């Protein structure tokens, strides 16, 4: 078989039906396959779990990656000025749930081989009235730049970018499913020029290092030649 490296990562941050609030996609060098010291420590990370080790032993270190994903949006925020008003009333006021989205597209290069150029898929989390994050939320609307929220569970960490279109996250290493994903802290960014310019910025919850990066790790199934 042929490594089937992602060449894209493409993921978004999205509230309901509003423009979305974060959008990146990383392409080259960061998306950076593991070395045998990354595989090392992967498998010293998930050792004592059977079933997490027989799912990685299915890989080489050149079919996985990790896709540090940038967590300040790569776009300005594109809401128009009714719908910002109408997501803060909604956010606050609302009475039934709203549905934040996180989504991930992995563009894989045919060229090597395989027949199914994207693959991909979405984690959502339906946000109750009234929540605390859900008003924690509207508030970063404010304006106030110290301010931000946290969404438990939003992260997948490991996902297999397989054969196929749709790319699930690895049940194996992350067996609570939902339960298992990592949170988020989301903040507002705002540069004074409606008279701001907006954009979104995202970063693990229990970031250290390197807050500014989101690690994917991808594991990409090889692929048949191409015919």
């Amino acid at each position: 078989g042929v490594v089937n490296q992602p060449i894209d990562v493409t993921v978004t941050l999205k509230l309901g039906g509003y423009e979305p609030l974060f959008t990146m996609s990383a392409q080259q060098p960061s998306i950076v396959p593991f070395t045998p010291q990354a595989y090392e420590e992967l498998s010293q990370q998930f050792d004592p779990y059977p079933l997490a080790m027989q799912f990685i032993s299915q890989y080489s270190p050149e079919d996985i990656v990790t896709a540090q994903i940038e967590g300040s949006s790569g776009a300005l925020w594109r809401i128009s000025p009714p719908s910002r008003a109408q997501m803060k009333q909604e956010l606050y006021n609302g009475t039934a749930d709203i549905t934040l989205r996180f989504t991930w597209n992995f563009q894989r290069d045919l060229a090597k081989g395989g027949t199914v150029e994207y693959t991909n898929e979405k984690h959502t989390l339906e946000l109750a009235p009234n929540s605390t994050a859900r008003r924690q939320l509207a508030q970063l609307l404010e304006g106030r730049p110290d301010q931000s929220v946290v969404i438990p569970h939003l992260f997948p960490k490991y996902i297999r970018a397989p054969n196929g279109p749709e790319a699930n996250p690895v049940k194996q290493l992350q067996p609570d499913e939902e339960e298992d994903y990592l949170g988020v802290r989301i903040q507002l960014r705002r540069e004074q020029v409606s008279d701001f310019l907006e954009w979104w910025v995202i970063e693990l919850q229990d970031c250290k290092a390197d807050c500014n990066l989101l690690p994917m790790v991808i594991f990409s199934d090889k692929v048949s030649p191409p015919s």
